[PDB]
């Protein structure tokens, strides 16, 4: 079946997310683990966590379709030690928030070396991940591919594998594929050859079961732009045709599609409708 959803607001409480998900036509979702302004974040209370799990059960949300996404502050590739340390300590807290909520996945951008070098930046990420993983249990951290802006690490899937193969607990590191970041970086999912090459690269670098989530974003810019601006499904340079090709692969259908396109619940409900519209219009099986 198609597993699809969106990044959901948590400002009215975690427990409202399951209901909001089915109300936009989804059965999967992504959420921030908190709304902290700085390096310290609160845990959900026992009460909040219980309500969240109860609503999850009520609405039958598959726990393999529910993700947390870490915030913008954390940078494990930071050349600043104090930023690296604080980032490490906040990520641990975020893992513990996931544990409390029952969330199995925490998704992050690997980091930015801010112009101090990709190789040293990768080692820092690796070391940060070790400190986090070796001091926590259960939760799997997902590495997201990103756009090639500034010192971003991870715009090539090769970079995610270099990080992952050096981590102590590899089984607790997996992969998220963002279609907009990939498109920025030359990954052409608008052609079947492109999708096939993507799949082969994922299979060879990590194995296909390491692909835990797809961030389904159209792009404001052409293939290779490296611009990192998301676009509504069907309104960008990937388009209805591009996504139709992408959707035709069973390997792609196996993974939850999570929207990070502009707007909120209202706009995302439309994108979800658009996805099924594309599926119907182009005669995609299923
Ligand atoms: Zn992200």
């Amino acid at each position: 079946m198609i597993k699809i959803g969106a990044h959901m607001p948590i400002s009215k409480g975690f427990d409202r997310v399951p209901q909001d998900t089915v109300n936009i036509g989804g059965n999967s979702f992504q959420i921030f683990p908190h709304n902290a302004r700085s390096w310290s974040a609160k845990l959900p209370s026992d009460e909040a966590a219980t309500k969240f799990k109860r609503e999850m059960k009520k609405h039958g949300i598959d726990w393999e379709n529910a993700f947390c996404h870490s915030g913008y502050l954390i940078n494990l590739a930071s050349p600043k030690d104090d930023i690296w340390q604080k980032s490490v300590e906040l990520l641990k807290k975020e893992v513990e928030i996931c544990r409390k909520l029952g969330i199995r996945y925490l998704n992050i951008h690997p980091g930015s070396h801010l112009g101090t070098g990709e190789e040293e930046g990768i080692d820092r990420i690796v070391r940060g991940l070790n400190e986090v993983l070796n001091n926590t249990e259960g939760v799997v951290i997902l590495l997201e591919n990103v756009s090639q802006k500034g010192g971003n690490i991870g715009y090539k899937l090769e970079q995610l594998k270099k990080i992952r193969d050096l981590v102590d607990q590899r089984d607790r590191v997996a992969i998220t594929y963002d279609t907009c970041h990939g498109f920025d970086s030359g990954y052409d999912i608008t052609k079947k050859e492109g999708v096939e090459a993507l799949l082969n690269e994922i299979e060879s670098l990590f194995g296909l079961e390491r692909l835990k989530m797809i961030h389904l974003n159209d792009s404001k810019y052409p293939l290779g732009a490296a611009k990192d601006r998301h676009e509504r499904i069907g309104s960008g340079f990937i388009g209805e045709e591009g996504f139709a090709v992408f959707f035709s692969f069973k390997e792609i259908q196996e993974v939850p599609w999570i929207l990070e396109t502009p707007g909120g619940n209202e706009e995302h409900a439309e994108d979800i409708k658009k996805v099924f519209e594309i599926i119907e219009k182009f005669g995609i099986e299923v």
